[PDB]
Formats: C-alpha cells, structure tokens, sequence
C-alpha cells in the first residue's frame, strides 16, 4: 500500500512525551523514537532545529500538532520520513 510518512499527529505525540519528562528535543532523541523509520541524521538535525525555534514546550499534544501544520518547512521534511516497511 505504502502506508504513510511521519505525520504532525505522530510527531506531536513523540514531542509531548519529551516535554512531559523535561527532555530536550535532540537529533539522538528523535532517532531513539523513530525505530522502523528511514531517516537521514543531517535531516533529523534540521527537523529538530525547526521544532525548537517554534517553542511548543508548554502546549498539549493536539495543539503541538496544529503548530507543526502551520510550519511550511516542517511539512516538507515530514513527507520524506517514511517507514522501512
């Protein structure tokens, strides 16, 4: 079928959990949470950098998703992150 890519929904749940446990959003943190996904380390760094400058630490899961959708640069990278399948 070719199921999908890492959506703003899937990413909002990963990030909420990091903010809930007081953890900084790093390349390595995202790499740890994306087992079974195809992702380039340098691309992960750009994704993390873009997320950090949006300052979503205080928001909830469903609102973090909304602010990810509002980012044009983030949506382009997200579509390239696909599962190994």
């Amino acid at each position: 079928q070719g199921m999908d890519f890492l959506t703003s929904t899937l990413l909002s749940g990963i990030l909420y959990d990091g903010f809930k446990n007081g953890v900084a959003i790093t390349t390595g943190f995202l790499k740890e949470k994306l087992h079974g996904w195809i992702v380039d380390d340098t691309l992960l760094e750009t994704l993390a950098y873009k997320v950090n400058t949006l300052e979503l630490k205080d928001y909830g899961e469903h609102v973090i998703e909304r602010k990810l959708n509002e980012s044009s640069e983030i949506q382009q990278i997200l579509k390239l992150i696909q599962p190994e399948q």
